[PDB]
């Protein structure tokens, strides 16, 4: 339990002063279960935040236990002091910023008990102010999941409608992709380009809004047919566009190169749509492994923040207020 | 002469240099530049030393009292077969074949003898059979040249009109290409792809046929703005298609991938057309340095699809000539 989470940290960076994170958990353990801090500490370690953030395991202690921040800060430091306080100060809104999104992500995933007010409203709150905030942090895996869960609880029969509507044409649609995957992989293996060719992991809240704007009677067969390519270096990402276009005719005005032009900072992705093997618009999304690391899980959110409707914490409060 | 050896030698460190010294020496003793001048343009293609020797003593027998029986004994059977085989190929209205194309290409380059009937006829002959024969093997650099010289002589005022029309909009047209070359090169240097970005070399016989099939009123501004990207390895050729598409929007049809699907023998090359940089289509032609070598100086094609192989192909060739 403790070993795997620390192991998931160590592979990233051979770091010094391991005796703080042992101290962190030990003191927390002594201070239905105590796993939430460590469970969080793992999904933060999976993102790859600082060992101080990992320590800062001790975030829920001051509200639940008798001991206080003045005692806490002395044991570990001033940084842990500011963090645990900063994360505690954040409340429901009609380092510190990333720690919170993890805390909530887990709580959303684990809803064993469904007492009333917390349940429906947490979903509502997450969608309203946590999904976009997560999106500002540039981590797609955090947001995407947070939404789907939230969407299920808020609109159950609408979720049901989608997942049922998804399930109907699944066998025909899944086969169609399996051909494309083969057809695309063959030629790049002849071309000698090292690349992974996964299918796009799909999301129901996306499908919900995508349907809403299009209206009822929208096309189901091709909307759910998305594919991704992954490459080692920028050269190879541009090479993929080569092989794709060789196999199928591209569509005008739907082509992008975010590697060439970054929006909201470094997205580092190429998006193209082509007319398909059965005349289907198929959305391809080429990007590197290093760029994937950024796109889905890890970012610091330095610049190009924009309001709508640490310095980030006062920024965030302004955003909710 | 001395420099002929230098262009040949750096291709392949080879033994028995004495034969090519013997070749020129015995030829010199037997205007004597035509053999060696040919022997150079063959060496530029990169033919076998035996081919270099033969092409050095191929025309001797007709101009010189010495015969093939004496000639073959000095240099063996191979040079016997070559020098004879090429002589047998006469005027019509694989090593042997390549030597002949080099000869006609040289004689076409230098035409101080305008008086002979060949000036127009020899040109007529090359366009009818030698241009397709050169092209069939896979050699374009030879073909490209052969045509422009032949076509210039055959139709003087038509040629004049094409070069004139070309010259008119040249400054406006060359400026686009300078901007396109810059915009392309900036982004591939950011992408960190090693790639040369030359402009396409234009041909007037092509413009003649293109405008004939498309009629008099045709867009001269975008007809030939062609770019030619060049990269080391197959991977990088696909990477070029990337940078091009990043900058401009590609046409649905007119796309090809000859590396993936080589027409007849291997002509591996990526042809793509894109519009909207200037609101006009531009033809991009990506291929490897190796691929480029191959295309420009194709040694030969196994078969055109339209010794004994040489004679019968020659026979179809000669029928095309009669045509
Ligand atoms: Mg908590
Ligand atoms: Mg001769």
């Amino acid at each position: 339990v403790l070993e795997p989470l620390v192991a998931v940290h160590r592979e990233i960076y051979p770091k010094a002063d391991l005796s703080i994170l042992q101290r962190a958990y030990e003191v927390a353990d002594q201070r239905p279960y105590i796993t939430h801090p460590l469970a969080v500490a793992n999904i933060l370690a999976e993102l790859g935040m600082d060992t101080t953030t990992l320590v800062a395991l001790l975030h829920d202690t001051v509200e639940d236990t008798g001991y206080t921040l003045e005692a806490l800060t002395e044991e570990f430091g001033e940084e842990v002091g500011h963090l645990v306080d900063g994360v505690t100060k954040l409340d429901r809104v009609v380092r510190v910023l990333v720690i919170k999104v993890a805390d909530r992500l887990h709580n959303m995933r684990t809803m064993r008990f469904l007492p009333p007010e917390k349940q429906a409203r947490k979903a509502r709150e997450t969608l309203e102010v946590i999904a976009p905030l997560a999106h500002r942090l540039g981590m797609a895996s955090v947001k995407w999941e947070l939404e789907d869960l939230s969407f299920a609880i808020l609109h159950p029969k609408k979720y049901e409608e989608i997942v049922r509507l998804v399930a109907g044409r699944a066998p025909s649609r899944d086969t169609y992709l399996a051909k494309v995957r083969a057809e695309i992989v063959n030629t790049l293996t002849a071309s000698k380009i090292k690349a992974t060719v996964e299918g796009r992991p799909k999301h129901y809240w996306s499908i919900y809004q995508k349907m809403i704007v299009k209206g009822r009677d929208f096309d189901d067969i091709h909307d759910l047919v998305g594919v991704r390519i992954l490459c080692d270096e920028i050269r190879d990402c541009y090479a993929a566009v080569g092989v794709v276009h060789s196999l199928w005719q591209p569509m005008a005005g739907r082509f992008k190169d975010y590697i060439a032009q970054p929006r909201y900072g470094v997205y580092q992705s190429l998006h193209t749509t082509v007319v398909g093997p059965e005349g289907k618009p198929l959305e391809v999304q080429i990007r590197t492994r290093d760029m994937h690391r950024t796109a889905e899980y890890g970012i610091a959110a330095h610049w190009r923040y924009k309001e709508a409707k640490a310095e980030i914490d006062d920024m965030a409060w302004m955003r909710q207020l």
